[PDB]
């Protein structure tokens, strides 16, 4: 509360440590599905149905114009990339299992990073 102060986390460093995890989500190999935004015009149904359409690209030049308040937002968007995937993907074919798989290898990163 007012004047009353929690110890300060040093957060002088998240920009850069998000940048390091996003280059090793980039250079993936299954990362192929989530490098660029999905075409609203030559997929059917997906304009309708994903609200809010995010990807790796858009995540990148988001973190390099300053778009991200604290490392929280930027793990919100990544997470969204998946839960998108999830919701327009049967699990059962190379983009839906590439979304698991890119889920997984993401939130390990987060973890032994900043937990
Ligand atoms: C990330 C993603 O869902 N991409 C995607 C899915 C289906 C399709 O027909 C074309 C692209």
């Amino acid at each position: 509360s007012m004047s009353v102060k929690k110890p300060k986390r040093d957060d002088s460093k998240d920009l850069a440590l998000c940048s390091m995890i996003l280059t090793e989500m980039e250079t993936h190999e299954d990362a192929w599905p989530f490098l660029l935004p999905v075409n609203l015009k030559l997929v059917p149904g997906y304009k309708k149905v994903i609200k809010k359409p995010m990807d790796f690209s858009t995540i990148r030049e988001k973190l390099s114009s300053g778009q991200y308040p604290n490392l929280e937002t930027f793990a919100l968007d990544v997470r969204l990339v998946f839960d998108n995937c999830e919701t327009f993907n049967e699990d059962d074919s190379d983009i839906g299992r590439a979304g698991h798989n890119m889920r997984k290898y993401f939130e390990k990163k987060w973890t032994d990073t900043f937990k």
